[PDB]
């Protein structure tokens, strides 16, 4: 409260963190789903399902612009494009377990990273 503070986490290095898993991510062999946006033109009913579009290079270029003011929105950015695909893709297509791949292999370094 006012006046009363948890010790400071050293977040200085959060940035660079994120951008090191994010390279990860997109070297990933599975990522080719992500990595740009969908197109709204050319996949019918992206637009009016999936209410709010995440790729990766979205999230890279909100990353390098300062667009993410903690680490916790950049994991909400990336969950976004797994829970998007999840919405849109069956489980048992190749876009459906490439997401499923992803969330896992983020999730990982995220706990690894940062817990």
């Amino acid at each position: 409260s006012m006046s009363v503070k948890k010790p400071k986490r050293d977040d200085s290095k959060d940035l660079a963190l994120c951008s090191m898993i994010l390279t990860e991510m997109e070297t990933h062999e599975d990522a080719w789903p992500f990595l740009l946006p969908v197109n709204l033109k050319l996949v019918p009913g992206y637009k009016k399902v999936i209410k709010k579009p995440m790729d990766f290079s979205t999230i890279r270029e909100k990353l390098s612009s300062g667009q993410y003011p903690n680490l916790e929105t950049f994991a909400l950015d990336v969950r976004l494009v797994f829970d998007n695909c999840e919405t849109f893709n069956e489980d048992d297509s190749d876009i459906g377990r490439a997401g499923h791949n992803m969330r896992k292999y983020f999730e990982k370094k995220w706990t690894d990273t940062f817990k």
